[PDB]
């Protein structure tokens, strides 16, 4: 009688997010010498679970052959009708669920939604473990308060709700318009690392010449501007609000 327990990496995730699940169940190992999976029959079911959708029968298996610990990974998807992006063609996060590995489990979300994981590990008898699924703000800043009129711009966003592909690197843009010319540009930002969900950008600074790609016409005292517009925003907004983030820097010579 080894109790068995679920562990989960975050308290709160983000749609698209990758689960990681630990079951430390002791009393699985059955051979010393053989990496054991539990969850794939009926007698020993597991379940990973949202609100609207499930993947029944999912397999765990071994880290090592007489570690008797349980792991596995699960991609959350969200749904296929919604513009994270906001340019105006949906289906910005594939709406999917199949996969009965211990890794290559899609499961569908909601904006707002719960994530849970159930074990029966002898009959009659379950364990569980629970999270929550939350939409995010947007965070932009300069890297630096001021900048030189012919230095080179770097902005940060953190919005953990655009990392689309947890296990890729993303980019989607951001606009950047100044005083001289409020037209201005739009700046593709992309993903440090495939999870981290920060993105950072570019921007080239000119005087003698058009905005243009990543190009920016400023001038002396001339305030520069780029804003993000969230349209993955939580409670008390709703789904269809489109909230704008923005931050500023002035370029003093």
């Amino acid at each position: 009688n080894f109790g068995a327990t679920v562990e989960l990496d975050q308290k709160v995730y983000s749609w698209t997010d990758k689960v990681y699940i630990t079951i430390v169940a002791p009393d699985h190992n059955f051979d010393s010498d053989l990496v054991d999976e539990i969850g794939e029959t009926d007698s020993d079911p597991i379940k990973v679970s949202t609100r609207g959708f499930d993947l029944d029968n999912y397999k765990l298996v071994e880290t090592g052959t007489d570690t008797g610990i349980f792991t596995g990974e699960v991609i959350l998807t969200g749904f296929t009708a919604h513009d994270a992006d906001g340019d105006g063609n949906t289906g910005d996060a594939t709406g999917t669920t199949s996969g009965s590995g211990p890794t290559d489990g899609l499961l569908a979300t909601d904006d707002d939604d719960g994530l849970t994981v159930s074990f029966e590990f002898s009959e009659d008898e379950t364990i569980v473990g629970s999270a929550l699924i939350r939409w995010n703000i947007g965070e932009v800043q300069w890297l630096e308060a001021s900048y030189p009129a012919s230095g080179t711009g770097v902005v940060r966003v953190i919005d953990p709700d655009m990392n689309l592909d947890p296990e890729a690197v993303d980019n989607f843009e951001v606009d950047v318009w100044s005083d001289s010319d409020a037209g201005g540009i739009d700046l593709t930002v992309t993903e440090t690392n495939e999870a981290t969900g920060i993105f950072e950008g570019t921007v080239f600074f000119t005087t003698l010449d058009e905005s243009s790609g990543h190009r920016l016409r400023v001038s002396e005292g001339d305030t520069v501007t780029a804003e993000y517009e969230d349209n993955t925003l939580p409670d008390p907004y709703t789904t269809a609000d489109e909230l704008d983030i923005t931050a500023t820097s002035l370029i003093g010579t």
